[PDB]
């Protein structure tokens, strides 16, 4: 589990604003701590602080600490930023991001914003992770205390659980910020990941119906309750995916059934054949797709 | 009103087990009591006792009496039988109906089959009569101790209130008896009704996307609220019709949920336009189907 | 079954207004037709046209004609009114009363109010008679066209199904009727009578806590889980009776899981002792007059 | 924070089974590890690795380890079990407890026992620990392998989560253990818990009737609503509060309907004043007592 990250790492990752690559790597402190100095184009940017984990007392996390305040209005916002994300969710259940250098997300945060909706978290957001703590504070044993703690939420039970804990958050923000621009600034991202959540749900649910529509049409050798679970379940598909391209409200009560029976289709039609296999794991995309509407 | 019935009585009735005719007719007991001795083929076959009404304190309704245990394997089951129903469903709200000398019904009832469901009664069932009420006591108080009472329905409410009710003594029924092919009997005469009330959800779907259709088409004066709240209730009912169609078993599931976003629909979208008022009617109609599903 | 009401009628009908008794009693037009002309005081005060039934075509009824127009101001609203109604549901499913010569319900149908809610209706209603038509036209057959036909529910079914018909028309009268002395007139009699309802529960719940409360004290031949079904019963019968007497709004919330285990104690304390039989029967009271509530 | 612990270690701890005492304390692999060699009676027990927690990355947390095999008849179950981990919640969020010494908590496990109703557990489930994770697998990749993480909650809304969470698995052990000697010793410790959870339900109760008995009387500023949903909540709460004492078995069903009462009784009755606040927070107290049972 550590050379697959320092394989990607001393490979380099490739941005429009500069690649980068690591310039110093060490052992940390202590026998699992490791220490990476990493360079952007030219310059050394920032020092990554990694933990592959020590069980069964230690999760694994990585920190991002000591950025380059030369880069602070190129790198915010861009390719760059997106990309290194999505490489560290791939080993990383926790992470935490010094926002000492993010004049923007900085202020965000201070206006009374949730730490997931910042300009910032937002992005961490997309990446699967739910969790978060602002540290403003530096609380005795820690330096540099400008700091947020995020984290993937454990189980489906506390994506769902959390989501919900954050719209109560982003309702009670709405109902206290007298900050016009910024307030929108907020809606647009808030709106934007309902939307792309949709969408998600939206493509999951048309490949589905494919999965299905050549399924009954290929499979001949297929029993007549298999014929029917699958010809209703890509009809199902069909008027979900109506509802969610309109961003209907009654939409998410339509993925509900949809879902139910989508799961009812993978497990009769499912089986050694490549096209019962991508008709029950396109049944099961759509089915995973729905989780943040339910 | 009277002589209506008297005219296409006088005129006889054809089947292919001999015609009817009047043999002796006679003004009853009271001033609006009539006795009718009617003739099938050269026999005398039974006895009607007739009524056009007396308001406010009296229905309109019809007995039928004293038939030919003789003509007993010949008549119930024929062209005959239906044909005898049909034409005094055109006049009569009530009927009264001997099941003394028919062997199978007697014997059906006692067996413990709901009355609708009896081979007698499911003729009557199909001529608009809903409501149901079993003599079979002549127990020192009553006169004509085995008659079946059948009712047509008094609102559209009462149809579908009554057909629910005949569902769960059809479900406790099935849940009782222990005869087999009898059971079967009634499940597959309850089955073709399941069939008919399936087609009368298509219809009543067919007809409510129309006037969800035109409604959003023509009523431009709606709110948008109101062009959501039609449009999507007419993919709704789209979806639904499609599996009732092919009979589907999770018709019922989609019904559901069709069913209670109609509903939704109507209250949204009623008003004094004609255009409204058939959005709401239409949508209540395929609420109205879908009771004998759910 | 006749001569159980001719009994009390020859006997003689008490009131503060002069006892009434027969002065002509004839056998009707038919078979089961009977004409009562009665007394009030010295006078001869109306005619009463009553049916035992005639099964099984022929509900069994009492029709109240010709009455005394000098008795108008005198009658309407006393003891005697009450007493007439409470004699004649004994024996009668439905009545109809002329509203002809009773000037104030005339007026009040009139003015659009509920048949039930009028003057005279309010009265029936409380005789335990649920369903009503308002005939003011004599539609062809009938003579004397002002006339209120009224009904006792057949089941427990219908008994709540038109007890919410009733709320519905009363809601729709109150957002049609500008009359507002009148208004209030219904709004007091629809309130008196949702008092009336509650009272009968707390009054029911009293005996039924007393019936527990000596079981549990003076049958000391009795299991544990008896002294714990009749124990709990009582305090909640209890609670209750509390929010009864506040005519709080979350009474019939209470009253709810009370009748649940209120029948539920007396399927497990009943039995052939009197203390037993008197739990049980107060539990099933208590039952008995929870059901305009749920 | 460090010497509060290293003060109460040096000093022993009493038992019936010997006192224990440290033997070699050492400053562990990094500046916040420590490893703790202990002595009970005469004879070097077990060693303690334990963290002061070193913010923000890491929590505080106490682990058990390399017991004494000898002392595996003596110990578990005793004044001693008891006391130690009484004594190590005081200062540690989470706790690691090597099961690989312990015969009767190894077996249950096994057995497939929820990890907090084992013997163990269930002790450490005493002293307000809820979280809990059962490490038996070092499958190649974890050195400690048979090891019971436990975590005291996060909040309150965490507490009643994760115990309504135990009762699942509770229910779910229950219909799949065929060992019904086994099956009671956890319903009992269950049943125990289930009796502690009672009477924290009826303080919670009597701490909310209060609650409300000075709301109603005290704050005269307030609507005939809030007096009316406050007053009648006090009474819901009383009769619950009764049948917990009594252990009833029809008293979950009546918390039931008292905690979507106390829940409306807080959304109506808060505010700024403390004793809205109290009034508020005792009926959101009661309510979080109730998940138990339901």
């Amino acid at each position: 589990k550590y050379e697959e990250l320092l394989k990607t790492l001393e490979n380099g990752i490739n941005s429009e604003e500069g690649e980068i690559r690591l310039v110093r790597k060490s052992q940390g402190r202590f026998k699992e701590e490791f220490n990476f100095d990493l360079s952007l184009g030219s310059k050394p940017l920032l020092t990554l602080k990694v933990f592959l984990g020590r069980k069964p007392y230690w999760q694994p996390w990585v920190e991002v600490f000591g950025v380059n305040p030369n880069l602070r209005n190129v790198f915010f916002g861009s390719e760059a930023e997106r990309k290194l994300y999505e490489f560290l969710s791939e080993h990383f259940g926790r992470i935490f991001v010094e926002y000492f250098e993010d004049k923007e997300t900085t202020y965000e945060l201070q206006k009374g914003v949730p730490p997931a909706l910042s300009r910032l978290g937002f992005e961490l957001l997309k990446l699967g992770y739910t969790y978060f703590r602002d540290w403003f504070i530096p609380e005795g044993l820690m330096e540099g205390g400008h700091k947020i703690q995020a984290e993937k939420p454990k189980t489906a039970e506390a994506k769902a659980r959390h989501l919900a804990n954050l719209k109560k958050e982003f309702e009670e923000f709405i109902g206290k910020c007298e900050d016009e621009g910024l307030i929108k600034k907020v809606k647009e991202r808030y709106n934007f990941l309902e939307e792309e959540a949709e969408e998600r749900c939206r493509l999951a649910a048309q490949a589905c119906i494919r999965a299905c529509e050549r399924y009954l049409a290929l499979c001949t050798e297929s029993s007549r309750e298999q014929r029917q679970h699958a010809g209703d379940c890509a009809d199902l598909c069909r008027l979900a995916a109506l509802l969610l391209e309109r961003r209907s409200p009654w939409a998410p009560a339509a993925c509900e059934l949809a879902a139910r029976y989508a799961l009812a289709c993978a497990e009769r039609c499912d089986g050694d054949e490549p096209l019962e296999r991508e008709c029950a794991g396109a049944c099961r995309r759509f089915v995973a797709a729905c989780a943040p509407l339910l």
